[PDB]
Order: structure tokens, then sequence, then C-alpha cells
């Protein structure tokens, strides 16, 4: 039920979905394609059978932002107009099953079930980047990288001998997209963390070796 | 089935819900009192039949913002934990439906439409906090206030002679409230604005007197 996310990649996944994609339209991308055009209209959910998509917001003037990735069972709750312009693009050979509302009437026709995996879907969504503009609101850039990564160990840290691990390739990168913060001060923060013996963020992996610091740090 | 907001106040209202009330637990709200309280765990759509609620969320150190306003037909969608700490109060006297999972279902067994009204509802919110993260990692302070403006103006100003008037109650604070300003940034931009002869922020309206300019 828990409809809480702490980044901005495979919000709510419905694997049950699958069960019902010979009601939608079969579409597949090929890596580099653009799943969402920018400037088109969408008026369908679109569930990632299988793939990854990167869907970004693009500004009057041409400026382009990040809001999700998307793996397999994600879904794009795009069914009505919003007045963003969406662009979103495939990562890799992508699969997805576009779902009109018609579509979807008769999904929940059959399966009264999946209208609320779709509100918990919707839920996680709003939960995640409320919560996100309250943050960049409230907490300095510093506080907001730390705040996620104590977030992310409380959340994904399995005990490996004296050290949480966290099993994920973040990024640098993609650390500054979620966050805001530019890529010096990301540099900056990850490389004391690391001098100061608290965290490793590694390519594969992150390493939490004082998570009680990382917390009061945090704080 | 337009799912955009300038404004984070009256989203997406579902009025046709005012048919299915009796399939939920009706409950009343003295003006002040918490809708939700902090750190209550809400598993509730909460339909808002009469009056008006401001919703915030709360971080573990007790400091608190707004998330947004909400009247008459709107919709709070907390039917499942979420991990944050919310506190909604009323704001006048205020009549509120709740709907448990269990009636929900009971309501799209008899009018499969409500379904489709609140998924209008959530993606309207979703479009508003998602565009507004991207917009805060893109705009300066300042400019957001005048993107507030100008996209206010070209979706509700009406055309009156030489000038744009837009008629609402927009104050100061909840200016910087939505936009994520200091008071007195949103002062010495309003000032300013009013003093190059573009926009006046009185009390009841918003005279644009250039559009192009902003
Ligand atoms: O990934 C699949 O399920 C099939 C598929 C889809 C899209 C593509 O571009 C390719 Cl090469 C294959
Ligand atoms: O389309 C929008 O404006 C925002 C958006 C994008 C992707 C999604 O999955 C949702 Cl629910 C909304
Ligand atoms: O409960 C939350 O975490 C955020 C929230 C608040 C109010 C709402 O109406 C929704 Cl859909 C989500």
């Amino acid at each position: 039920d828990f409809c809480g996310a702490i980044i901005p990649d495979n919000f709510f996944p419905i694997e049950k979905l699958r069960n019902y994609t010979q009601m939608g339209l079969i579409r597949d991308f090929a890596k580099g394609s653009a799943v969402i055009m920018p400037g088109e209209e969408i008026t369908s959910m679109i569930f990632l059978v299988e793939g990854k998509i990167k869907l970004d917001i693009i500004f009057e003037d041409g400026s382009e932002k990040l809001l999700y990735y998307a793996g397999g069972n994600s879904l794009i709750g795009k069914l009505y107009p919003t007045g963003n312009n969406i662009y979103a693009t495939a990562m890799e050979p992508t699969r997805t099953c576009w779902f009109s509302e018609k579509s979807l009437r008769t999904v929940f026709r059959t399966d009264e079930d999946m209208i609320f995996e779709i509100f918990k879907n919707y839920l996680t969504k709003v939960a995640y980047y409320a919560r996100q503009v309250a943050e960049m609101n409230t907490y300095n850039p510093t506080i907001r990288i730390l705040r996620l990564f104590y977030e992310l160990c409380s959340s994904q840290g399995k005990r490996v001998g004296d050290t949480y691990e966290i099993t994920m390739p973040l990024s640098q990168k993609s650390i500054g997209e979620i966050t805001g913060v530019h890529h010096v001060t990301v540099s900056r923060v990850l490389a004391c963390l690391k001098r100061e013996n608290i965290l490793d963020k590694k390519k594969n992996k992150i390493i939490v070796y004082n998570l009680g610091e990382l917390k009061h740090l945090s704080e």
C-alpha cells in the first residue's frame, strides 16, 4: 500500500497490468527514440512492459528538466491534457502498452482492483513532487543531498558486516538532477562523506560506514 | 478534462461526488480545527462538501510548508500512507465526506465515471508539483514571480481596454508560499512592477498595464 518514493525512478510499479495488455495497444521504441515527442498531446496511460524511459519537462524557452525514470511495470499517467510539454525517450529497446480511457473502462470492468493500483501510482507521484517542492524551500543544497542518502540507507540499506550497502547505481549526474544541486557541490559533498568515512558513493553501490553520523550531519 | 493548474488552490473539483456522499462518512469541522492532525495516518479520500482547508506538510524538525488550499468539491487523495506528515486545517466551518477504499468500491460499482474524475484530480496534482520542481531548478525566485503573473494573465486575464485585469484575491503572503520566495523579495519585486507601470497587485484585483513587457 505504501505510496512513498525517495527517488523519481520506478514509481509504484503495477506488474498486474501485464494481464490486460491485449486491451491496449502495443507500441515499441528503439533506443534513443521519442515515446512522447515534444508538443505531442498524449491521452493514454502508457504502461512500460519492458525497457527504460527518461521523461522530461520542457519549458517555453526550450529549457529541459528530468521528471522521472521509468522501467518495467511503470505507468505513465498522462491520460488527459495537462498544459506541460513532456519529452519521453527510450533509453533502451522498450515495449509499451498504451491504454485509452475506453480501454481502461474495459480493464476496470474485468478487474476492479486495477483502479486502486493506479490510484497508488498517482498518489506516489503527488507525494514525491509535493514533498520535493517543500524540501527545496526548506533545506539547502548540501542538506538535501545528505537527507537523500540518509533516507535511501534508512529505506534500502542492507546490513553487510559493520556497514549498510545500498545496492544501486546512482551517478553524480542523477543526484544532481534529483536534488537540483549543481555538479561541483555534488562532487564536494560526496568527496567529504568519503574522506570523513561516512559513505562511499561508488559506481554500482553506496556503502554507508556510519549511518548515525550521516543522520546527524543531515540534521 | 483539462488537468492544468497555475495556483495550488481548488485543484480539479469533482462536483459530482456530491451524489455519493451517503456512501462515505460525513465529518464536520469548526474553524481552526484539524481535518488532518499532524502525525495522523489517513487512509481515506476526503471530499470537501463546503468550506475551506489549508493543507500543509510538516518535516521531522517541525518546519512546515503549504501544499495547497481546498474549497467546495475539492478532493484530498490520501487513500494510502505516503510517508509525509500532513496537517490540514478548516479555515472556516467545513463539511467533509471521508471515503474509505471500501466505500470507493461501492461508489465505482454504482458510477464508473467517478474513477476518471479522480484520475483527473490526481493528474492535475502531479502536473502541478512536477512542473514546480523543474521550474525551481530552472528559474531564479524573481523570474518565478514574473512567470506566475504572466501565466495568470494569459489564462484568466480579461482584456479590458488598454490594460489586462485578473479578478482574484492573491495576497503577497500567498504569492511567496506558491513561488517559494521570501517576503522581502516578493515586496521588492512587486513594488518594482507597479513603479515601472507593469503590474498592480491591489487587494482584490491585478492590473497588468503591459503584458508584452511581462
Ligand atoms: O523489447 C521487446 O519486448 C521487443 C522490442 C521492442 C522494441 C524494440 O526497438 C526492439 Cl528491438 C524489440
Ligand atoms: O504530463 C504531465 O504534465 C505530468 C506527468 C508526467 C508523467 C506522469 O506519469 C504523470 Cl502522472 C504526470
Ligand atoms: O499525503 C501526501 O503525502 C501528499 C498529498 C496530500 C494531499 C493530497 O490530496 C494528495 Cl493526492 C497527496
